[PDB]
């Protein structure tokens, strides 16, 4: 049976999901939700999506919709995920699951009560380059001693990754550090037992910190260093360095390199080189098979606990 | 008057000082100290140094010797600096001033009692690339928001930067973090008021930490992130990222780049492109002029206090 999907938020990431979903057999997006009808309709027509709404509830009232993908602004995710599960729909939520621990806990509790698939978009789990390193670790061929990570944008304005203006404000802690806090514990195969952060001054017009530094230690002794900035005038995005016992690796999105700039071939690891498509394939596989997805709300939640502890430190 | 110098420690760095000193008028190295007479004699003959000793005291007993440069192993620096000042000789000590706060305090107290020039080799103050950034800051054209730093070696054995085996064991904190701990406060123009570190496991055969993560915050709100490793199988050394209000800069030894990898011309900043030579020029200028040097024991000592606080944290 074709799984019918509502997609909420036709921004840059919602577009990346729609483009990925075109490659996944037996899934169809039947409803598109976005803040402005005319702009939403233009996207729906480009993608052939029949239903267009300005409220998520309108798509939740459709009985045929089986699943929801949330690419809305972060501040809406937990409430909307809760609403989806109250309507009986599986839900995938873009990272972060929430910007508060309480709301992430409320989402986890409703998922536990419903037994529905609720997934968080920790795409780093699904990028082929990180999967390659992960598979070497599971094989016992590699152990992480230190991860050194830079998450940098030039974002003194409320802009997305394509340089377009946002109507909402982003956050260094809940959205960007979340990728690394989760991914470090995942790749180390060991829980985080120490975390320290420091932040710079709050920006007068955006109300968020523009610079942040995070340090993690896993119970097995692996450490991670993370630098975050919205002030970086250079190449935007995340660069990851794995320093291990048997090697060094540099991950740059879906690309992997040795510490000597030798590019490693990851095109063989998974059926797609697109991590967003692999994330959605895992989500829909879990729905069809009645299993938990990789990056379930349950799997990623200790990340949000660490983020809360860092936030309390920063205040 | 020619300033006569004793150099202690014909290692990789002692040779680099000798090559620099060859370009400094009115300075002459008359004594060379090293652990094995024949190897020290071979270097002395290559550089035309007449006196060869295996003990520093032999060079300190020479009445003609005016100054000492200490490029010995770190464990010896503080004691030897004290010996220099007790014999009435000016001294420059390679970084670190000491691997313990107590010994650094003893060197500072003897410097204060004697009023002799005692300098520490914080070469980052004198590299043309860092001087360029410092001068932009002094002009009020640039303010640091974040510094992101990687200090990496592949050093599972007691080897110097040329890959030759050392007879002594190195240390991530006191020797390597010291460059950045000092350089951050110096370039930020603001004292460090918060520091946090975590480290990996102690190495069975060397007895030292192989990985370390340090985070600093200055009183003005600027932050620093520092990753250190002896496990990095890649390009060895230090890479610096300055993220400021007006720009982004990448320092790689004496080279400087923008955040877009455009190389900046630093040949206009100072009379030499060799930071070690400029360090010695500053040392000899301060002796000749009867002034305090840049990177004096007094200027850098708060760095060693920060290092002590970090070691207490790690324990
Ligand atoms: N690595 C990853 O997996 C990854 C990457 C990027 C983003 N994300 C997450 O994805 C989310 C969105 O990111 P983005 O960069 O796509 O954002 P974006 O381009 O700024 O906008 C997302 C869309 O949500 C829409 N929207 C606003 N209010 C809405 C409402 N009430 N109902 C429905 N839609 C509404 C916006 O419409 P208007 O702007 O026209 O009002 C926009 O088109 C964020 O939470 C982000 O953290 C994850
Ligand atoms: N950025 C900088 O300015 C910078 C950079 C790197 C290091 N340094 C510091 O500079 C110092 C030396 O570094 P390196 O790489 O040159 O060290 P190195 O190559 O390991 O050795 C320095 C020399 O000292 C000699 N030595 C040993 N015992 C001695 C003794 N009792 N009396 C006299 N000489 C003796 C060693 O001889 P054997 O090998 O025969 O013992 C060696 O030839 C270290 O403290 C290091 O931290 C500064």
């Amino acid at each position: 049976k074709t799984i019918k999907v509502a997609l909420a938020g036709a921004g840059a990431f919602g577009i990346k999901h729609l483009d990925g979903i075109k490659n996944i057999d037996g899934v169809e997006v039947v409803s598109l939700v976005g803040r402005r009808f005319d702009q939403t309709k233009e996207v729906a027509d480009k993608y052939g999506i029949a239903h267009v709404a300005t409220d998520l509830a309108e798509s939740l009232a459709l009985p045929e919709v089986d699943a929801v993908i949330l690419c809305t602004p972060t501040q809406m995710h937990a409430e909307q995920a809760i609403a989806c599960m109250k309507a009986g729909k599986h839900v995938q939520v873009e990272i972060p699951l929430a910007d508060a621990l309480k709301d992430a806990q409320e989402v986890a509790e409703l998922q536990k009560q419903t037994g529905l698939v609720a997934m968080v978009g920790h795409t780093r789990r699904f990028n082929p380059s990180h999967q390659w390193v992960h598979k070497k670790i599971e094989a016992g061929e590699f152990n992480i001693q230190q991860m050194d990570v830079q998450t940098y944008f030039f974002r003194r304005t409320n802009m997305n990754a394509l340089g377009q203006a946002r109507s909402w404000t982003d956050h260094l802690l809940w959205h960007h550090a979340a990728h690394t806090v989760d991914l470090f514990a995942y790749q180390a195969g060991s829980p985080i037992v120490k975390a320290n952060a420091v932040q710079g001054p709050i920006h007068k017009d955006l109300g968020i910190a523009m610079d942040m530094s995070i340090q993690l230690k896993a119970a097995n002794g692996a450490i991670c260093t993370l630098s975050l900035s919205f002030n970086n005038d250079g190449p935007l995005g995340t660069f990851f360095r794995y320093i291990g016992d048997t090697g060094t690796y540099l991950a740059r999105y879906d690309d992997l390199y040795t510490g000597k700039d030798e590019k490693i071939d990851v095109s063989q690891v998974d059926v797609s080189m697109n991590g967003i498509e692999l994330q959605d394939r895992e989500f829909f596989a879990a729905i069809r098979e009645g299993r938990e997805p990789n990056s379930s709300v349950q799997q990623v939640f200790n990340c949000y606990k660490v983020l809360h502890d860092l936030e309390q430190q920063l205040n």
